[PDB]
């Protein structure tokens, strides 16, 4: 009954893989056909199953404890059902066919053989937590002047959210951040967007719909105990204390991630960033003309202006995203 290796060769998780690598698995799966409106999976059910989508589309619906449902979509080239099999846990979501759908599917054993394809298990994990991040609970954040926002992790869709959003990021902003006043290339947006949360962590703050700002760190290639950090705040939200908060938040996430030292780079002439830094120290060095750097140990307990309940919620959400699949 098995699948033609070509049949699986389009699936995102298999890209780069040598055809021979896929044969055992291609032998371990059966074809699946489903009509529009049909239910493939359900949120509490134990996981016996996984599916790879050749054609059609499916709605993903997750009911949080609040009782409100986050929705996403599963599309051709994508696995679904992998996560519960990854964590050995219940279905994270209910999955329903939108478009009539095909149709490669397998069981626990096929999954095993799949995981044993080199660098496949890793992709699966990455993408898994990537998806689980949508189900985490956005933390209410009320700044000193009363304006109310939300703290959550970046989602790939933030990319879209931001490009077509009504929130303005000035050329001067773009320049202070990326050193060009121009709007970020699609390639770049993808980079800022899709992350593993392990070597690349990103906070976004929103008005409750659209992201108004972000803070991220990327673990150093050679030294995993240090990461370079960066921030962006939308023009009209600047100067209200968002950046200070975000370095706190980022610091909690960092602590979780096993990161110790933050590295920073910036225009010598960008005062607020420098000020934020200066609160923790530390000495500035000149990296290049008009450009400065620095290195700080990560505060750390007692060194944060955030709160207790607050650092609790943050550390909780962060750790929830980071260790979700491991
Ligand atoms: C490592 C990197 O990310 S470098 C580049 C950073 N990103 C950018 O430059 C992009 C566009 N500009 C921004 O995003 C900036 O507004 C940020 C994020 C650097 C600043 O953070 P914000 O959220 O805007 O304001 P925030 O309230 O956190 O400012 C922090 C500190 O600088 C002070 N500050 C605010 N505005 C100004 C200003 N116009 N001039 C001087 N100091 C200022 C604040 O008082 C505060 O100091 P304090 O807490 O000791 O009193
Ligand atoms: N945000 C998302 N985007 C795409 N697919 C998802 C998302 N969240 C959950 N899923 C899939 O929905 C499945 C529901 O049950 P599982 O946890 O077995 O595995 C889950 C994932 O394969």
């Amino acid at each position: 009954t098995g699948a033609r290796v070509e049949d699986l060769a389009g699936m995102d998780v298999f890209q780069g893989c040598p055809a021979e690598g896929l044969v055992s698995l291609a032998a371990s799966v059966q074809p699946l056909r489903a009509a529009a409106g049909q239910v493939l999976l359900r949120q509490g059910e134990p996981a016996v199953s996984f599916l790879l989508i050749s054609s059609g589309s499916a709605e993903v619906s997750h009911v949080g404890d609040d009782g409100v449902a986050i929705i996403a979509r599963a599309l051709p080239g994508m696995i679904v059902g992998e996560i519960a099999l990854l964590r050995d846990s219940p279905r994270s979501a209910t999955v329903t066919t939108i478009e009539p759908l095909t149709g490669w599917t397998g069981g626990r054993g096929a999954f095993a053989t799949m995981v044993h394809i080199p660098g496949v298990g890793e992709r699966l994990l990455r993408t898994a937590r990537q998806r689980l991040a949508a189900f985490v609970s956005p933390i209410p954040v009320r700044l000193a002047d009363g304006t109310q926002l939300m703290l959550r992790p970046v989602l790939p869709g933030d990319r879209e959210r931001t490009v077509h959003g009504h929130i303005q990021f000035s050329g001067e902003t773009l320049y202070r951040r990326f050193m060009s006043a121009r709007v970020p290339s699609p390639a770049l947006m993808h980079y800022l967007s899709e992350v593993d949360y392990v070597d690349h962590f990103v906070w976004v703050v929103t008005d409750g719909s659209d992201p108004v700002a972000d803070a991220r760190f990327v673990r150093d290639e050679t030294d995993p105990t240090v990461a370079e950090i960066a921030f962006t705040v939308a023009d009209a939200y600047q100067g209200r204390g968002i950046g200070s908060f975000l370095i706190g938040a980022l610091s909690v996430a960092a602590r979780v991630d096993g990161v110790e030292r933050f590295a920073a780079r910036m225009l010598s002439d960008n005062v607020p960033m420098r000020t934020i830094m200066d609160r923790y120290g530390a000495v500035w060095q000149r990296e290049d003309v008009g450009v400065i750097t620095t290195m700080i140990d990560v505060p750390g307990p007692g060194e944060l202006s955030l709160g207790r309940e607050m650092v609790d919620q943050i550390n909780r959400v962060a750790r929830q995203v980071i260790e979700a699949v491991g």
